[PDB]
Parts: structure tokens; C-alpha cells; sequence
């Protein structure tokens, strides 16, 4: 799926399957993606961020 | 060891410990780091580099070609 | 900042700037340095990996998962 | 081709399909090498090194 994230509070988005890392922190949902053979980042509020997103997050705090 | 840049306009300066990815483009150097909970981009000139910033980039590129 | 480890029995030192690559098989951080022209790999417990060289571990599996 | 190197003073094989970054200080012919999906190092003197392995470093030093 699309995620609507903001970069130094720049509107951006990207499709889920580039997502490579993601945690929070209180209520943002940070992330690194695969941009086109590079990384990039994004943030999105908790309450902003797709199903798959948050699955995602929680797979990633169930392995540290 | 800070690295020194311009975040929309504005004087910004940012530990190496808290940078997660670098990359560069011809001359630019791109690193994604962490600043209060969130994630931010910032980019300088490779002469605006500090030493341990490049040589993270030097190991990202060796990373890269692993493969 | 350095890098104290074992070398075919003998104390050893190296500087972080010197290190090129570092991956962790369990609780073991292995990392290649250059020493005196040659290259040189050294082993220690992660609890005996300084936060800088656990920072270069960090960036170096991501860059490992872009792909 | 194979190439005979040392780590840490210790005899080691392994193929130049292996190597990645190649580059030499006085003797001493130093290349980094994919070890079965992680790095590892070796050395080895310019006079042991096959045509194979000078060849790559001469095109290292022509990139640099
Ligand atoms: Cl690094």
C-alpha cells in the first residue's frame, strides 16, 4: 500500500514493499525505504500510518 | 564530531552518532539522521564532510559491492 | 577511540578510523582493519565493542537489507 | 583463478571471483573478498599475486 510520510516536514510518499526498518518513537512512526538503490526516510504519525505499516513495526519490536 | 549543513534554509548541526545511512551523489554527500524522535535528511559537500563521515560513506560503498 | 583485542594471543589496539568492515556472528563482532599497510581482522564480545564500532555495525547490516 | 594470501600471518585460499576492493602499499598486495556472504581480508605479497589479482589491482588504482 501507499504511505503519506513527511521528510524535514516534506509531503512524500512511497509503497510499503520499499520499507526496510521502522520504530517509534511517543507517536512517530519512522522509517527507512529503498529510493531507487539508496536509502531514504520518512516519518508518519501512528495514527496516520497503514495496517501494513504498523504490522511492519511490530514485527520490528518483537525482534529487539 | 559534528557535521554542519543547511535543513530547509536553516543552520543545522548534527552528531555522527546519530547518523544511520550515508550516500553520495557526484560531489554531494547525503546522510539520514536521527534528530528527536524522528528521522531527517540533510546533505553537504564532500569538503563539508567530516573524516568519520566519510569514511562511513567508505564502508556503506564496500557494503554495496559485497554482493 | 579504541578497539583493545586478542591477536594470535597478543594485546592489541586499533583506532575505529581504521576499521573497513564489521559483522557479528551471535554475541562475536568481527572487524578488518588496515594496520601498517596490511589488513588485519580482530575479533572481540560485543561487550567489548565501543558504541562506535557497534554504530558502524548497525549501518553496515542495513545497507546489507536495501536490496 | 586461486590466490595464496595471509591473514594475520595464517595461510589462506580463496578464488578472484571472491575479491572486491584490491589495493597495494609497498609489497604488500591487500584486497577484501566476499567470505561465503560477509567480508573477509588477505594479503599477499605483489610477487605471489596471480596475473588475475594484478590486474585488478591496476584497474583499482586507475579508479582511484
Ligand atoms: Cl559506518
Amino acid at each position: 500500500v501507499k504511505v503519506k510520510f513527511l521528510l524535514n516536514g516534506e509531503e512524500k510518499e512511497v509503497d510499503t514493499s520499499k520499507i526496510r526498518d521502522v520504530s517509534r518513537q511517543g507517536k512517530n512512526v519512522k522509517f527507512l525505504y529503498n529510493d531507487n538503490g539508496k536509502y531514504g526516510a520518512g516519518n508518519v504519525d501512528e495514527k496516520d500510518a497503514p495496517k501494513e505499516l504498523l504490522d511492519m513495526l511490530a514485527r520490528a519490536e518483537r525482534e529487539k
